[PDB]
């Protein structure tokens, strides 16, 4: 007749890591790392992204004739740009402050293209010959569609003076440019006037552009260049243009109607007619996990990114330090299904495994609260944001990279170290709960049984099946059976 | 006759937190998080801040007529600017490198304004007509006070050639500007010469400015603009000006006399006739706490800033795992008052509580060192710093924000998780102490007493007051009571 | 007859620190902090650094005559520049985008200088008179060696139009400049033409420079100035120059022939004819430690930098929580040399110390895995990178300093805290191992021996050497001796 104290065992092969031991097989564990993605671009909470295909942001905004698909865009959730878009600037040149514009686009969800300067507004200039073979449409020379390349009419280019007063209640993004002619003859053939300028003024802009007539290398078959500029025209302000040549004038502008969180994503994976709450450039995530290792650059409600390949929290015991688990109790009980700790009883009346629901719920509550506390502390982590730099901005670009990679390393260490330390603490917690139950039965039985040291108490007397129950309840009468044990001794 | 091992209990209501359990009621605790402020701006270590009221830094340095109170400014400890000061550049335009200038002022505590170019130096130019209705003073057109808007005199504007040599040993801040006229007629009416320039040279400066005569929107009633510039003139260098018009000459310049720690605080909170060692834009801090959650931007000897709402360290024990505290000892004793651990005796002469000074003093040292160690580990933390950016520096501004918020989240997690883990260890430390003291007494008594299971030992022999003390003294003589206890065992 | 449990003791004075206690003398300990350096500059894996001595990067690349030593530099590992080099721009002026050029250079291991435009390319210009006493050589006026200050010939300066196509298959760094003359007479005396320009154009570059003819302060005896500019001509692109004066033409250019890891170190420390794998501006490191506190800016396979003065890991035991070590055992054993824990026996055959191999090995494996896990987690620490900023870039310079200092503080805290926390656990780990060993012999001997409480068990029977061994072996035969012990009892 004997009562035993033991712990759960099963056939779980899930492993966890600790500071002192790797690949410790536990009865119960919880993965906290998401490692899977649907491999496709999806709508973000019902709203489709804007996929520019082979067109860049500059080709869309200025109206590269190969980008007609986006002459009018519905509202987007985010913008997808392929890494090296073919249709960028059909006519060689530049777009000033291009990275500051992209940063501004990242906080905009909808444009409305409005005509602000009709071509009828230029009665004394030519508005139909401003085309180039560098900007082909259907094999024929063309140009950007949102601006107009004005040239001379009847061998004259009168001085332009025009003002647009923004009458909408939303800000307007407006683009214009300057053409850099190739030589003094071409300068005259196009604009007649040999010494030209472009003036642009608002309440804050005070720009003067002068053509640079020089020899340059051919790009897209052209030695000329076009330098484009942009501004944000505030609701009740006006923009004033003055030019005697080389003016690429605004025709259409963009009314910024919806502002909100967005990003310009560099991805080439295809749209998949799906919805998600979390998008990465490699694919969407559907997960309640607190961590993921898919990609740093995400948008939406996402898990926290880590470079970890494994993040598994030990919730259960060591499968088959305080000296109980794998100590004087050498192995787990597979026949014990309910509860994490309990007793095995043996007498003439019967035999069976009985769980200690009191000690078990204490352990489940603590183990569960630890998992919740761990998840809660990682709500506020560093999240990378898309910042673009140009070729003479390589120091701040490198500072950016080192900062974003720095924080990511800090949080990767924080997540992996916390799991290791608390896994160790959790295993030691189960070991302590078993010994406290072994000491609960002891100091209650006393010399009514000999403690064999294997976790069992060999009763010198005999126990009813209800006798074993009373100790499991926590109340047991030592004097009632004190007499039978003395005779059994010797 | 018995002796019991037990621990402290009081009417404390303080709650601390651990990884497994929230809201644990302990007997003693140490809050480390200051959460209150006086809601006012104050002097810093006896030095008043420079409150610019509604004047910008630009308005003070150039000398907006609305800023005349700041003509002579005493030494300051920090500068207070409203978020949108209304007295800023009364004549529209810009101040070049204004954020870089604000950055220099953050390391400056006092200027000495000096007259470097008197109006008598302009005998062939008009010095009393450079006024505008955009810069009103007392119901008449006026102008910035520290610069001079020079005009043609007798319908002439002879070329200016002037040098100022810094003969002071202090660095000199000098400001000048250019006026952009509105059309060719106004250019003649103001400065007879139609084609003008400003040249400015030092040992490192080589600047040429040319007015931009174009049409702009009216701001503060003016379609003109004034662009201002600045430089620091080293102690033996000279600045050389040449101009045939549109020149806004210096008159007064600022000698940097005191360099040190200061900040451009942004706040509209009022001055409260107070002194502090620690100042935030929402209020001043008077605390010895190691942490605060008032505001990231502080100046002076301040606590470390965290986003936490609660940061309370456990120092005492759980109020009313090794298995003693709330284990076989069901609860603490209110009647034990001079220590955390001790004994309760009961004999024929009476009863009473006694604290074990040895074990309580060891636990006090360990708990105090843990508190001190945690404060010391938090000595070096991220300190947010005011850095300013303009409308086309939003990428770097966004970089700055994410870095300062990212370090804040890292150190907030560190503070909170360390308090959680160390609070758990502290409670288990108290529980272990009590078990080791229980075993210490169990070691002396052996079979001369009985282990009840609740922390008490029922003596088999008679133990008077001197014998009770010997068990507390650690000098219990077992052989002196051997036979009586053996007789009582029957 | 008697068997004791106890633990190792030695003559160690090594001390570790814990959260609750500092300066704990432990039996064995592992330093993880490197604190020493040879105070010299060395080759990096057999490659000698480029030591510019008193020449700046600008003086080297432009070819300041006082830098001739660096006319043909072999491949380097890192570049060493003094903090304030004396031979910088001998003719005063600037090098544009200098900090960005230094950032490109920090990723370059070898230049091959080539002659791209020889002086024969200038038949109608004077090529021997472009010298200055600001750039002495051998007591006579000279000039930068890689660039040609062209001058009028026969009182004429024909317009220069030249193109260079990069026919090499590697990137080409090209430099050029513009001379700002001092007045209209000097302009004519040097270039005949009063109104001059320089145009430069590539596939991406479209630059126009115009002399600024103004009064400036004398620097190195010159009121004039030279502004220099650079570009990277890609392997099949062309650069086009046009000018009618003030042009400082390229002569030699630098082919980028090896790209690689490198850095521009600021140091006055001497080369010492040494080799290293890890270099620091104050000295070289020869070390296998995982952490060092020498300097944040290193190059090579280096330890991770912290601000700590001490980082020592407890690997062994407290020297002479669970209540065994310095508890009921109360002291270590000097006679016990072959393990951390074990037994001292005493019988009629003699006495002697013996170690428990199993419990010692289990502790050796755990502590070794602890040390390795701590080192492994700190492999991805922040690595500071040298980044230079000019006088009007003080905001981003401060942002940079704060970021690198903030990560340094974060990772210093992580190291000190993890060493503190794991040290405390390790000492407890040993305490628990001793107790579990003590309780292993207990529960096996049972009432066949008496429990002294000082760690020893007094046998009530005769335990010969094999009986003593069976206790260490775990094969004690309880029934064989039971009657002899009950006979000795009472
Ligand atoms: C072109 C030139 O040498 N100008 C010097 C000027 O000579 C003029 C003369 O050519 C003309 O015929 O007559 C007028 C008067 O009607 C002038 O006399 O005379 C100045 C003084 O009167 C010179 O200034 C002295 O220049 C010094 C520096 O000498 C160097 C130098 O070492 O940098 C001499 C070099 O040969 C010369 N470089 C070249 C390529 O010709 C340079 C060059 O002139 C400057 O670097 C360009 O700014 O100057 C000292 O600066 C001294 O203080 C100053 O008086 C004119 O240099
Ligand atoms: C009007 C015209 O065609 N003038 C002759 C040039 O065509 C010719 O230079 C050639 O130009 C080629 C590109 O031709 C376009 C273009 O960019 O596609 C055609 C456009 O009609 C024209 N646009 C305007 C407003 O005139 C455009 C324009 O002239 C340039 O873009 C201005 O920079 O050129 C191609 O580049 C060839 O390589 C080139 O030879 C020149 C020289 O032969 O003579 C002109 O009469
Ligand atoms: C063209 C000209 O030189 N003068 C007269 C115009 O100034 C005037 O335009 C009006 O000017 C108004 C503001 O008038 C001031 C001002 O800024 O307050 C008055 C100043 O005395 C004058 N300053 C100087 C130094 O001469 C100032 C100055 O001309 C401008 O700043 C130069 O930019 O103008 C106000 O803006 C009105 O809305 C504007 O019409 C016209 C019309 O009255 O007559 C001109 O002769
Ligand atoms: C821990 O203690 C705090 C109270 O000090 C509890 O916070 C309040 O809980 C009630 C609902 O139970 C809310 O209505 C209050 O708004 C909470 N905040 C207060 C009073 O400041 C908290 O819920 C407790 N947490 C647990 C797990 O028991
Ligand atoms: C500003 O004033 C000082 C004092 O006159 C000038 O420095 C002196 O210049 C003269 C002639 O060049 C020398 O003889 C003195 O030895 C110089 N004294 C000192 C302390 O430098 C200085 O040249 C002037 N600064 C400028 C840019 O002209
Ligand atoms: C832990 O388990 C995985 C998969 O079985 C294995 O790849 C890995 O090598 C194991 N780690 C160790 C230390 O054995
Ligand atoms: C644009 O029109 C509105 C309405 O009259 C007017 O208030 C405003 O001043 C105009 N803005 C400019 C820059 O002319
Ligand atoms: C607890 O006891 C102290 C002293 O008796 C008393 O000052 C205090 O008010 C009490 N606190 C509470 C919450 O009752
Ligand atoms: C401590 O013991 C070791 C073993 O011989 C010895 O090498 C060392 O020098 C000793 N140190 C002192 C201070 O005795
Ligand atoms: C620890 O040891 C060092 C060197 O012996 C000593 O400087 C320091 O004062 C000691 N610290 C404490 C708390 O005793
Ligand atoms: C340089 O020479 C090659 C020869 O193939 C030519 O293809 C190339 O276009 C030239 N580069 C320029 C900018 O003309």
């Amino acid at each position: 007749d004997q009562i035993c104290i033991g712990y759960h065992a099963n056939n779980s092969t899930e492993q966890v890591d600790t500071i002192m031991e790797k690949n410790v097989t536990v009865t119960h564990a919880q993965d906290i790392l998401e490692k899977t993605h649907n491999g496709k671009l999806c709508d973000l909470n019902g709203v489709k992204p804007l996929i520019l295909k082979d067109c860049s942001v500059a080709g869309w905004l200025l109206g590269n004739p190969m980008c007609d698909e986006f002459i009018r865009v519905p509202e987007w959730s985010y913008i997808v740009e392929r890494a090296n878009p073919v249709n960028d600037l059909c006519y060689p040149g530049s777009l000033n402050d291009y990275e500051e514009l992209k940063h501004l686009l990242s906080r905009i969800n909808h444009f409305e293209k409005i005509l602000i300067i009709p071509k009828s507004s230029w009665p004394n200039h030519e508005t139909s010959l401003g085309v180039s073979a560098a900007c082909p449409y259907q094999g024929a020379p063309s140009f950007f569609r949102n601006v107009v390349w004005l040239i001379k009419k009847n061998d004259a280019y009168p001085t332009i003076k025009i003002s647009y007063n923004n009458t909408n209640r939303e800000d307007l993004l407006i683009l214009w440019g300057i053409h850099h002619s190739n030589n003094a003859e071409e300068q005259i053939n196009l604009y007649k006037n040999p010494t030209t300028y472009i003036s642009v003024g608002t309440s804050t802009l005070n720009q003067r552009l002068v053509p640079k007539i020089a020899t340059r290398s051919q790009v897209n078959g052209q030695r000329g260049r076009m330098d484009f500029f942009w501004t944000i025209l505030k609701p009740d302000d006006a923009i004033h243009f003055e030019s005697n040549g080389n003016f690429i004038a605004p025709e259409y502008a963009y009314k910024i109607v919806k502002k909100g969180d967005s990003t310009i994503m560099k991805s080439g994976v295809e749209y998949g007619n799906c919805n998600t709450k979390c998008q990465t450039p490699v694919g969407a995530i559907n997960s309640s996990m607190p961590f993921h290792n898919i990609h740093p650059l995400t948008i939406g409600e996402c898990p926290k990114y880590v470079k970890s390949n494994k993040l598994v929290l030990a919730t259960g015991l060591r499968n088959s330090l305080f000296g109980a688990i794998a100590g004087f109790i050498e192995g787990g009980w597979q026949g014990m299904v309910d509860g994490w700790y309990g007793y095995h009883h043996s007498n003439e009346q019967g035999s069976g495994y009985a769980a200690d629901k009191e000690s078990t719920q204490k352990a489940i509550d603590g183990v569960t609260n630890k998992v919740n506390s761990i998840i809660d502390k990682m709500n506020t982590q560093f999240e990378a944001v898309g910042r673009e730099f140009n070729n003479l901005e390589r120091r701040i670009e490198n500072l950016n990279k080192k900062m974003e990679d720095g924080f990511l390393d800090v949080w990767t260490y924080n997540a992996e170290l916390l799991v290791l330390m608390e896994n160790e603490r959790t295993l030691d917690f189960h070991d302590s709960n078993v010994k406290n139950l072994y000491d609960k039965v002891r100091l209650q039985l006393r010399d009514n049984a000999k403690e064999l040291g294997n976790g069992c108490f060999e009763f010198y007397h005999k126990c009813d099946n209800e006798c074993m129950e009373s100790v499991r309840n926590g109340t047991y009468d030592y004097p009632q059976y004190s007499e039978e044990a003395r005779l059994k001794r010797e």
